[PDB]
């Protein structure tokens, strides 16, 4: 109700601390026994905070819902973002996104437990489970060309793999140019959309989908074989609230390359963190498919590839399948 | 009020007939006497109808206000566009386009008659007084690169300028990219800015500007020189219905040109047409500032400028100053 988020701001504020219903009741200027009734309500709700008498209470662990109040923490103390949204759930992020960019200058990203119309490059249905993965636009407002888009995606790639990695038991790799790969599940997909004219870009919209709680069960049966979550390689349960934190961290690290540094100085990071290499991928473009080998990325981003009857292409972006 | 557009409607589909007060009564179910009194606010409002007994109703001139009715009429029959906004204020046309195109694939347009916080390159202020000029944002949806935008600029550029001299005594002259002129008032200003990815464009959104019916009186008197405006050239009033027509109609021209030719097959009308050459310009970039002049478009839209200290640069935008 009214007061939850202000409650859950304050326990979460307030870690490794205790804090007594009372003092939360003056904060939030509310009876002390609406505290206690705010409280059981988030203990319901799945959230695991101990009450000791005397002593108050202290929030220990969350679920695996988004709640504003603790995102604005986030929010607050933190040198990219301006201010985000928090949904249970939406028609899309991005579409969100791309709405809330129009008129403003700021910097926000938009988060929600589920997308009942998530999509994908070329306008694929994007499949976003309820309380299952993270489903996210981010909006950032680089100074520069509409052509620099591809390095941002480029950098903004690490950044998400190195995110998941640190979760997981296994290596973790990219698939360029918009996926993510834990050996041989697809366990994130992403994309980057820009609103911008001659003078340069207005926004980018980075949009990024990465499965956090599955099981092989929760998979549809006929892609099972090929997709994955972060659960599946962690022994350790997966705190979306810890993994959001550390891939915002990442992502203003690999933001800030993108802005300081040429893709000659990831280029080879990139390279190590590819699973393209030595085997033969399957490229669609429009009507026409077919098959060729990764040759390599030059210093601009670009896919050499030599197709499957010898001819060398170089390539900003494609679809490949394996 | 609720029905007005309806009756406009009706009086614009039956050109160049008189209809009864009886048969619009009839067509939009509503008292004989009602159509009198939307009739008679009509007039009011600045329609200049016949009203002939026994005879009905005639739209002879319409007034200095765009109504939705009679878009949708444009919007009707047109293969290019789904369907049409209009306001009699907002804050920006292409704010508002920016929005509408969001989650859909809709091509269409926007109209308002004042703009509040309309806005032009670099994000400068762009005076769009009530009831006097043309401020439209165009949405298409052309399958290309991202890339491609400026290419688009350049041959809705041609569009725009054709459908203003259509209506000037005087030449009407381009001013690459963003500009047009007739003699030495800037006339009019457009933009073209887009949404898209690495995969393609997944919009055009045109701002379009056009002073239609001003007097030097009504111009600024800082910028009183170097304003000018349609009817300033036209020894008769000009209709803004009229001139809308014809805009739309080489759009479509021009946006067809776009997708089948290559730019070298318009580059030298684009030249005549343009009035950059044999004078001397000021560019800005940034904090720099450097004046030059202009040597050529090169076959693919980009403009080869020699600076003052005899440098040539190959530039694709840049703002220019006389
Ligand atoms: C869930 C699932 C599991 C296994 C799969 O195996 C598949 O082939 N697919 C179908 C997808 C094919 C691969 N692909 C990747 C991309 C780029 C990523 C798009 C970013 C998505 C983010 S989510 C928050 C934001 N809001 C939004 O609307 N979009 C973005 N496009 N297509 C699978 C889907
Ligand atoms: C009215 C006036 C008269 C004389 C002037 O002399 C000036 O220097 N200026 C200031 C402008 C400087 C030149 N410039 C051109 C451009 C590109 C055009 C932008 C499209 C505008 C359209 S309108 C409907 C749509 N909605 C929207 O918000 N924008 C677009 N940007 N800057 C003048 C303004």
């Amino acid at each position: 109700s009214k007061y939850s988020q202000d409650v859950l701001q304050l326990l979460y504020k307030n870690k490794p601390n205790y804090i007594s219903g009372q003092s939360i009741a003056e904060s939030l200027n509310i009876s002390r026994t609406a505290v206690k009734k705010v409280i059981d309500q988030l203990k319901l709700e799945g959230c695991k905070i101990d009450s000791v008498n005397h002593k108050g209470h202290l929030l220990q662990q969350l679920p695996d819902i988004w709640y504003q109040g603790i995102i604005d923490q986030y929010t607050k103390s933190s040198a990219l973002f301006d201010f985000s949204e928090v949904y249970d759930s939406i028609d899309s992020t991005q579409l969100a996104a791309k709405k809330s960019l129009v008129g403003n200058q700021s910097s926000f990203f938009i988060l929600s437990d589920e997308q009942t119309k998530g999509r994908g490059r070329f306008n694929r249905h994007w499949s976003s489970s309820k309380g299952q993965g993270l489903w996210m636009s981010v909006v950032l407002r680089p100074n520069v060309a509409f052509s620099m888009i591809s390095k941002f995606n480029l950098f903004i790639a690490l950044g998400i793999r190195d995110a998941i990695q640190h979760f997981s038991q296994d290596e973790v790799k990219v698939k360029w140019p918009n996926d993510i790969y834990i050996d041989n599940g697809k366990v994130c997909g992403f994309l980057t959309e820009m609103v911008a004219n001659n003078d340069g870009i207005e926004a980018i919209i980075c949009g990024i989908g990465i499965n956090l709680t599955q099981q092989l069960e929760n998979f549809d049966e006929s892609i099972r074989h090929r997709a994955t979550s972060i659960q599946l390689h962690d022994k350790n349960k997966l705190d979306r609230y810890q993994f959001l934190e550390r891939l915002l961290q990442e992502i203003e690290k690999r933001y800030n390359q993108f802005l300081t540094l040429p893709f000659s100085e990831i280029r080879e990071e990139y390279i190590a963190a590819s699973n393209i290499w030595n085997r033969t991928l399957l490229f669609t473009e429009n009507d026409k498919q077919f098959k060729g080998q990764a040759i390599d990325l030059d210093y601009d981003g670009y896919l050499i590839v030599r197709d499957e009857a010898g001819e060398s292409h170089r390539l900003i972006s494609a679809d490949i399948d394996f």
